[PDB]
């Protein structure tokens, strides 16, 4: 059984850089999202993320909370996630923590597209660090979480689909679960 999603729905935004759009997680005044948002389609083959990072400015990122655009005032990279500092703190930020889960553990996923929540379901982390998700194009940045009383424990951010149809992603510090890397290879 999935957890109720209301506390997490209020944290989802859309992030666009160039023609790449995915989802971000807005907590306090930081938006967390997968770093491959800064890739064009050609970059995705063998990205040099350090080089792409230098060439971006704050105004290259478009962050929207529904119809409201949020101004980006800084950005940094932490492992495989980008952290965009915005000028507005999310007034719906729940009590939360970032946790790294173990194979065998379950968590709920709020699947989102264009910054808008679409569905909620339960997943399990397999021994090879993959999950059998229901993720389509545009789902990157969707998060996995558990609820402990009133505290939302975020444990997964979605990045990619593997050839066999299963899914891989990172914790919220941007470290992959398993030996994968964020390149379309
Ligand atoms: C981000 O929205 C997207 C999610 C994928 C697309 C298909 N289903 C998903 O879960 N991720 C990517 O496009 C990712 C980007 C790299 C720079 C990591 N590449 C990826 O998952 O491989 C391309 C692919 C597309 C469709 C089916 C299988 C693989």
């Amino acid at each position: 059984m999935a957890f109720p999603s209301g506390k997490v729905e209020g944290c989802m935004v859309q992030v666009t850089c160039g023609t790449t759009t995915l989802n971000g997680l807005w907590l306090d005044d930081v938006v967390y999202c997968p770093r491959h948002v800064i890739c064009t389609s050609e970059d995705m083959l063998n990205p040099n993320y350090e080089d792409l990072l230098i060439r971006k400015s704050n105004h290259n990122f478009l962050v929207q909370a529904g119809n409201v655009q949020l101004r980006v005032i800084g950005h940094s990279m932490q492992n495989c996630v980008l952290k965009l500092k915005v000028d507005t703190a999310n007034p719906k930020t729940p009590k939360y923590k970032f946790v790294r889960i173990q194979p065998g553990q379950t968590f709920s996923v709020l699947a989102c597209y264009n910054g808008s929540p679409s569905g909620v379901y339960q997943c399990a982390m397999r021994p090879n660090f993959t999950i059998k998700g229901s993720f389509l194009n545009g789902s990157c940045g969707s998060v996995g979480f558990n609820i402990d009383y009133d505290c939302v424990s975020f444990c997964y951010m979605h990045h990619m689909e593997l050839p066999t149809g299963v899914h891989a992603g990172t914790d919220l510090e941007g470290n992959f679960y398993g030996p994968f890397v964020d390149r379309q290879t």
